[PDB]
C-alpha cells in the first residue's frame, strides 16, 4: 500500500514519488500555542502542510486527477490551461511524469509577478500573457479561461482540463485530501480552506459532508478590493459551478495583510507556507473570533471540550519573496547591517593572491606596488617598488575588514585609482603585480580591484610590516636613489 | 518510534516534525532513464531529497545536532554563525522550535545575492554583511568565521556552533543521513555528495566506511575559478580539519554551468532541487564517465550487475531562480508570449464595472463619455454623451483582449488621454463616469486606467452596439442638436 | 594741409579706400563727457572722448593696420597676411587687406580661450582661425605662442606677410601720424592723454607724439590689475617684453579692474558714446589718477594758467560683441528686468491675420466644404455648454483653462501661459490623427476667440490649417436657434 | 545754410546734444560699393550705399527718435517714454530721451519672440522691457497688440508719452528733413532711391522728399516675402494697415527673402561697409529690380542723357547684435572653419611666467623649503626611468601621454588635448588630498617642460600653488650623479 521506507527505484519511481496513496500521508502539524489565540479557549489548530507534496503545493491533487481522466494515450499531445501558477507548474510535472507530455501552455494574467512569471518558464512551461481580469469567469470570451477551452476544442491533439469547471478538480481531494485529515484526525470538529477555483474547498467539503456531519466547513475568501494569492473575492466566486455552497458552512473574507503577516509568522515556527496559508489561518481566526464574542465556541467542542480544527497550507512563500516587503513594514524584517557593503566590494577574493612576504619578494615582468602615503615611502620602501598613494589608506586608518566605510571609501578610491591609463602608465599590462600596504589589507582588497580588471596581481600577508619582521635582512631603500 | 500518520500534536508538536528519528524517512527517488546516461550500463542513481525535510535543506541535520551539544538552557540567549544561507535559515528554526530562542545573528558575505540576502530577512534573522573572501578560512582572522567564534567566546550569553569546526557537524550525517540511505538502499554501491564545509560528505563517508565498506565515497568540489551556492573548491577545503580524507575515495571538480543545467533537468523531472544538487549529479555522471572510458565501471557493480549510486539533494532551487537565466542561454527557457503586456495594462479589473446597457443607462451627477472616432459620433450617439476619441480605436481595429499589440497602443493611449487636465475638462471628478465604445471592449480598458486613477467609471457591456440592440425604443441624437 | 570729405561723400573706384583713410575722413569724433559722469568737473576738469570705435572698421586697430599694411605689403610678392591677435587687429587687417591691397588670404592666430561669440565673429569677418593653446597673452618671443610661429612662417614663405603688431613700429607709428595730431587739434588745451595698454602701440604713439608735440601734456598709461583680464589691454607683467618704447611714453600708469571697466563702460553707453569694455577701462585709469591728485590737492598743477584741465581718453571699439560679459560681470541690478518674462517661453510660434476670419466667412467656409474629408471645425467650450448649442457637425475639445469668464490671453501673461500651454498639451500627434485633423482646413470656435487665435498658433506650428472664428460664440449666437431659445 | 562740424571736436555741457544732431554731425556717409559687388556696373549703374549705420546711435532710427521726441516732448508734464518695437527705435529713443530731454524712464514694448541676445541689448542701453504674446508686427490698431495699449497708456496718464512711430508723421518727416537732402546733395545724379519698409517711415520720408525735390528718380521699396522673417522690414501684408502715405512714396515694391538678406549683409561687411541684415535686404531688392530691367533690356531708362545711373539705398544698423542669425540662416560654407577646433574645450585656465621657473631656482626653492610640509617634487616620468635616477624627495607620478619621445604639446594639438585631459583625470580631489598637494608649492619635472607647464596651469586651476622646472629632467641632468653615472 504505502511506502514504508520512502524509498522508490524502478522505471516508476517518480510516479509512484508524486502518489499520494504511495507516497506518506501529507503532514499534519498542529501550529503552537504562542500562534494560536483561542488555545486556552480549548481550539487546537492544526496545518495540513500540502507544500510538503514533492511537488510543493496543493494543485498537484487536480492536477493529477484530471490529467488520469481527460488524457487520450494516442491522441493527447499538447496540455493548455489558465492558471494563477500553482496549478500550471503541477499539470507540467504530472504531464511528464504520468503521460510522456513535454508541450504545456500556460495562460496567465499580464498583471502576475515577474519572479512568478520566471518560475514559469523555469518549470519549462510555454506562457501567454491575457489583459483584462486577472482572474475572469470561465464564459468570459475575453479571458484566457475560454480560450484555454476553445483551442482544445478546435483541436484533438490539444487537450484542455478546466480547473475551473472539471469536476475531476474537487473530487481529487474527497479522494486524497479528506480522507488523509480524517484518518490523521479523527476527533476533527471544522475544516478550514480559502477558495480560488473553489476546488479545494467543495472537495474537503463534500467530504466530511458524509465521512463526518458534525465538521464545520469554514471557506475563505478575499476581502472586497483585496488581492491575494491563490484566493479569489466573494464575487468572483459566484459564477463557479461547483457546489460549493453545499461544502461550507459559512464564509469569511480576509485581506492580503493579514494573510501576509500569518504567513511569515508561519515560517518562523517552523511551518513554511505562503500567503494563501496565512490567509486561511486569518480566516479560521476570524470564525473563532465571532463564537466567541458571540459565546458560542462550545458548540464546535468534542467530548473532551477541545476544538480539533485542520486548515490547508496551500504552497511555499519563496516566489512571493518580495511581496511581503511590499505589503508589510520595514519593522517586521531585521535591516541588514553594513548593508553598503552590498553596492561595493563586488568581485572575488583567491586565497592564491595573498603571499608571504618571502614568497612574493621571491618572484621579485614584475612590479612591486606600494600604496602607503608618499612620505611613508620616501621613509622607507622595498627598493625596486613604485609608490601609489589613496587618500583612504593612513597608517592610522583602521583596517578595511573592522570597519564598512572604510572598505567602501578603499574599494571605491581603488576603482577610480586603476583606470585604463593608470595600467598602462605604470606599466602593469601582463606582468606579476605584486601590491604592498601598511598591514596587508588594503593590498588584498586591490588585488580583487586588479583581479577583475584582467590584471595578474598578488598581495603581501601582513604588508610592509610583515617584510620587516620576516625579511629583516632585505635592506630597504630611505627617496634616496 | 515513527509518525506512521505523518500527523504531530500536543506542545512538542513541530519540535517532533523536525525531529528526523520521528519524521518519516527522508525520500530517496531513482531518477530517470532519460536523465542517467549510464542506464544501459547497469547504474541506478537515486536522489535524497533533503529537500523535502520541512526545513528544504540539508543543513538542519547539523543545525538540530549542533544546537541540542552546545545550547545551555539558563544562560544560551544569542546564536551567531557564519553561513552562505542553509545553515543559518536551519538555525533560525531549531533554535526557536527547541531552544526558545530567537535572537539569531547571520554572518554574510557582502556578495551573497539580493534574493538570497532578502530570504535571510524573511526567516527573522538579523544579518551583517563582510567583505573579502565570500568563503574565508575559519582562521582568516578578518573573515567572519573567525569573527563569528569570538564574539561568543568573550560573551557566555553568545553562542555559536562552528559548522566549520564542531564535529557534531558531520556527526549528524553519521546519526541520520548515512542509516537511512543504507537502509532505503541496502544494495548502495556508492555514495556522492558535495563539499562546502565537508559535513555532510564526511559524516556520510565515516558512517559508510564501517556500515559497507565496498561503499564507493565520491565527494564533489567546485572547479577552481568557479563557483557554485553551497559547495567550495579543493582549495578552500584544505584548511578544513573534518576527517573529510577518510570520507572519501575520489575528488570530482564541478563547474556552476553544469550544476545549473542539472538541476534545471531535474525539476523539469519532478525532483525539485537546488544548483548544488545538479552540481552533485554532474559530479556523479564525471566519476562514471572515467570508469567507462576506463573500462572499470564493472568494478561498483553489485551481483546483480547493477550499480546502485545515492547522491545528496541539498535544497530547493527558488532562492537561485534568477541566477538560472544569468547562467543559461535563453535557449533553455520558452519566451514570454506576449510579452509586451507585462508593462501595459498594469491595473485591475472589476466585474461589478462593466454594465448591461439597460443598467447602464437607468443610472443615465453623472456623465456618459463616448470613445467612438468623432464622425461616427456626429452619425449618431446617445443624447447627453461626450465625445473623446481615440487614435487607436476605429469601428475596424481588433478588440484589444485579442490582439496584445492593440492592447498596449489603447491602454497608453488611454493612460495619456486622462491627465488632470483632462479630467476637471470634462468634469469627471466626483461623478458617476460611464464609458462607452464600439463593442465595449475599449471601454472597459478605460475603466481600469481611470479606477486606478480614483474616478467611479463604468463601461457598457457591448459597448453602442448591445444598447442598440438591448434598447431599441432609446432614440439617438444623429451631431443634431 | 590735405582736405577732408566735406560731404562724406566717396564715390569712384576707390570710394572704399577713402572711405577708410582717416585723412580723407572727417576727424574721428573729440566728444566731452557729461557732467553726470564727470566726478571732477566742479574741480576744471574736462574729460574728452576719442571715439575711435566711429571709424569705418569700428576700432582703434586700423590705424595700425593701415599703416602696418600700407609699410610692409609687397605688390607683386604679397598674397597672405599672418596675424596672432585678440581680435581688433586681426578683423582690421581683414579689411584693409581687401579694401587697400586685394588680399583676402587673411590668418588669425588666436587663443584657444577666447569666447564662443569672439571666435564666431573673426569667422563672419572671413578671417582663417588657428588656434594656439598657451597662454592668452604670450611674449611676442615665446618659441610656443602664436606671435613667435606667426612670425617665422612669414619668414619661411616670401609670399605670406606678418606685420607683427607686438613690435613693428609702424603699430605706435600710426597714431604719431593720425590719432595724437587729430586729438591736438581737436582740444588744443589738452593737458594729459590717456589710454590702455595692451600692444602699448595705442600709448606709445600719443606719448611719443605728445612728448615733443606738447611737452607740458601728461601722458597716463592704463594696465590691467594682476589676476583680472579685460579685453584689450594687458596687465603690466604681460607687457614688460615687448619692446615698443612704452615706458618712454608714460608719465605714470595706472592699474585698474574689469568690474570698473564694465560699469564705466556700461554708463558712458547709455550717455550715448557707444564704446565697450576697454573704453571704461580707460576713463577709469584717468578717473583714480585725477582722485589721487585731488585727495593729494595737487589737481590743480595738471591745469594751466587757466583754472580748466583738459583730459583726452581714448575708445577703442563698441560693446556689441561682449554684450554677454556685461550681465556675468555685474550684478542683477544696473538692468532693468524683463517683465511678463514668463512669455518668453511661451506662446513661441507666429500669427497670421488671414487666420482670424470674421462668423459669416468661416462658417460660410466649414459648411461649404464636405464636414470631416475637407473641414472640421472644432469648439474649445465646455462640455455642458456645447450641448446645449453648437454648429451641427463640430467637435468639442474643452479646455480648462478657458470658459466664459477667463479674459483676454492678451491681457492677463498667466491667462496666455495657462491656455498656450494646455493648448500645446492637448494638440498631441495621436489628438491630430484622432480627429483626423491632417490635411483639413480647421476652425476655431471659443468662448473668447482670442484663446482661438493662440489655438491657431499653435495648430498651424504642427502643419495644421487651422483658422479662429473671430468674436467666439458670442458672434454666432444670432445663428444658434438653440442657443436663443434657451435665454428666454 | 548751416555750418558742420570741422573738427568734429564737441565740447560744452551741449557736447552730446550737438554730437546727436545730423545738423551739426558730419553728414552721414554715402559710399559707392565695389565693382565686385555690383553686378550691374558694365551696364552703368552706381549704387551708393547711405551708412546710418554711422550716426553715434549706430541706426537709422535716431533720425524718427529725435524728430517724434522734439515734437511730442513736454519739457515740465513729460516724465515717461513708452513705444512698442522691434529694437531699433527703442534703442533710440533711450539716447534721445537721455540727451536732448533728461529722460530717462524709457519703457520698451517688444515681442516675447524676439531673440534673447536682443532682449539683452535692450537690457543693456538702460530700458525697460515688457513683453507682448501676440503677433510679432502687429497692425496700430489691433487692440492687443503693445502698439495699441503703448498708445492708450499715454493717453490715460498726462505725464507719459507715446510718440507712436507707428502712425506720427514726424517719423517719416524726419528723412524729409535730414536723410532726404542728405543723398540729394551727395549724390545730385542720383536716379533711384531704395529702402526697406518696417513702419515705412523711411521710405515714406525719402519717396516724399524726393516726389517734389527731383520728380525724376525712381522710389523703389522693399518688402518681406511672404511666409519668411527679416529683422526690420516688414511683409507688404503686414505693412498694409499702416497709414502713413507710403503707397504714394514707391513707384515699385520688391519683395525679398531672409537668405539673400543676410547673404549680402555678410558680402558688405566683407568688403568695408559694416551693416545688419536690412542692409543686405535693401540691397537685393535693388539687384532685383535691376535685374528686373536688365533682362526686359528697359535698364537704360532710368539712365539720363548720361550713360550712367546713380542709385541709393539705405544700410540700417550694424550686423553684430545678429551674428548668431548668420550662421544659422547660411551653409558650413561662407565661413573658414576653426583649425585646431578640438583646443576649444580643452586648455581652458590661464597661464603665468612667474610659474615656469629656472632649474635652479626651482631646485632651490624645493630643497630651502621643508620636504613633505611647506613643499612637494611632482616627477610625471616614466617609473622605470624616475628609478634610475630622481631628485631626492620627489613622488612620481607618471603619465602615459608623455614620454621621452612626445613633442611640445604646443607644437600639436592633438599632444595638448590628450596630455591636458589626463593632467585633468590625474588630479582628482583624492591625488589632491593623496599627495597633500593643499596648501603646499608644488614643482613639476617632465621630460619636457611644456607639458609641466600644462599641469601647472591645471593645478592652479584647482588651487594648488603649483610650479614647472623650466626645460624638463634635461636641463637638470648636470645635478644628478646617478644619471650622469648610467650613461657611462
Ligand atoms: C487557481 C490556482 N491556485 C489555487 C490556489 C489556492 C486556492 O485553491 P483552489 O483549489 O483554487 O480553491 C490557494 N493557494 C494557492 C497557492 C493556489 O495556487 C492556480 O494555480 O491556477
Ligand atoms: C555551508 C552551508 N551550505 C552547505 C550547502 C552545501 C554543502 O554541504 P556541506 O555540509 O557544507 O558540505 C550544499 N548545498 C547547499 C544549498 C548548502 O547550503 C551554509 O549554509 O552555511
Ligand atoms: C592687441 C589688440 N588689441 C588692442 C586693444 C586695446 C589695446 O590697444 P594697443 O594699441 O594694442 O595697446 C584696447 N582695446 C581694444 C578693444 C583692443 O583691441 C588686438 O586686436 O590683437
Ligand atoms: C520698426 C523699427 N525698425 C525699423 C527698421 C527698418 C525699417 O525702417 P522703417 O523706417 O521702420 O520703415 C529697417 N532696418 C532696421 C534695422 C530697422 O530697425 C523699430 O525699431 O521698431
Amino acid at each position: 500500500p504505502r511506502n514504508l521506507l520512502n524509498a522508490y527505484a524502478g522505471p516508476n519511481a517518480l510516479r509512484d514519488y508524486f502518489d499520494p496513496d504511495c507516497q506518506p500521508m501529507i503532514p499534519l502539524v498542529e501550529i503552537p500555542q504562542s500562534l494560536n489565540p483561542f488555545y486556552e479557549d480549548g481550539v487546537r489548530i492544526h496545518a495540513k502542510m500540502m507544500s510538503m507534496h514533492p511537488s510543493n503545493n496543493v494543485k498537484i491533487m487536480p492536477a493529477l486527477n484530471m490529467l488520469t481522466k481527460e488524457v487520450q494515450p494516442e491522441k493527447s499531445k499538447t496540455v493548455i490551461e489558465y492558471s494563477s501558477g500553482s496549478t500550471v507548474i503541477s499539470l507540467a510535472l504530472v504531464s511528464r511524469i504520468n503521460h510522456g507530455i513535454n508541450d504545456v501552455r500556460a495562460f496567465l494574467s499580464n498583471k502576475t509577478s515577474a519572479p512568478k512569471l520566471r518560475l514559469m518558464q523555469f518549470f519549462g512551461l510555454d506562457v501567454t500573457l491575457f489583459g483584462g481580469p486577472s482572474q475572469p469567469a470561465p464564459n468570459d470570451e475575453r479571458g484566457g479561461i475560454y480560450r484555454a477551452r476553445m483551442m482544445a476544442r478546435e483541436d484533438e491533439a490539444i487537450l484542455n482540463v478546466d480547473q475551473y469547471e472539471n469536476d475531476a478538480n474537487w473530487q481529487s481531494h474527497v479522494k486524497w485530501t479528506g480522507p488523509q485529515i480524517h484518518e490523521q484526525l479523527p476527533s476533527i470538529r471544522l475544516i478550514c480552506a480559502g477558495m480560488g477555483t473553489s476546488g479545494t474547498m467543495t472537495g474537503l467539503g463534500q467530504y466530511f459532508k458524509t465521512a463526518k456531519p458534525s465538521v464545520f466547513r469554514l471557506g475563505v475568501c478575499t476581502a472586497a478590493g483585496d488581492r491575494v494569492p491563490g484566493p479569489r473575492s466573494l464575487a468572483l466566486l459566484s459564477p463557479v459551478e461547483f457546489p460549493w455552497r453545499d461544502s461550507v458552512d459559512a464564509i469569511e473574507e480576509v485581506g492580503s495583510k493579514d494573510a501576509f503577516t500569518l504567513s511569515l509568522k508561519l515560517c518562523r515556527e517552523g511551518l513554511i507556507c505562503g500567503p494563501s496559508s496565512g490567509f486561511n489561518l486569518q480566516g479560521l481566526f476570524n470564525y473563532l473570533g465571532r463564537l466567541k464574542a458571540a459565546g458560542t465556541l462550545s458548540s464546535l467542542a468534542g467530548p473532551y471540550g477541545i476544538i480539533d480544527c485542520a486548515f490547508i497550507c496551500c504552497d511555499l512563500p519563496y516566489p512571493y519573496v518580495d511581496e511581503y516587503f511590499d505589503k508589510l513594514g520595514d519593522n517586521a524584517f531585521h535591516p541588514i547591517r553594513n548593508q553598503n557593503l552590498a553596492a561595493v566590494d563586488l568581485y572575488r577574493y583567491d586565497e592564491a593572491w595573498e603571499l608571504e612576504p618571502s614568497s612574493a619578494l621571491s618572484h621579485f615582468e614584475a612590479v612591486l606596488l606600494d600604496l602607503r602615503k608618499p612620505e611613508d615611502f620616501i621613509m622607507s620602501h622595498i627598493p625596486g617598488s613604485y609608490n601609489l598613494p589613496l587618500q583612504s589608506s593612513n597608517a592610522s586608518t583602521p583596517s578595511p575588514f573592522t570597519d564598512a566605510m572604510v572598505l567602501e571609501k578603499q574599494w571605491k578610491e581603488l576603482e577610480a585609482t586603476f583606470t585604463l591609463d593608470r595600467i598602462n602608465a605604470h606599466d602593469l599590462s601582463g606582468k606579476d603585480v605584486y601590491i604592498l600596504c601598511y598591514n596587508g589589507d588594503t593590498a588584498r582588497v586591490a588585488t580583487s580591484v586588479l583581479r577583475a580588471k584582467g590584471i595578474s596581481a598578488s598581495s603581501v600577508k601582513g604588508g610592509i610590516a610583515a617584510v620587516r619582521k620576516d625579511l629583516p635582512q632585505m635592506q630597504m631603500a630611505e627617496g634616496r636613489v
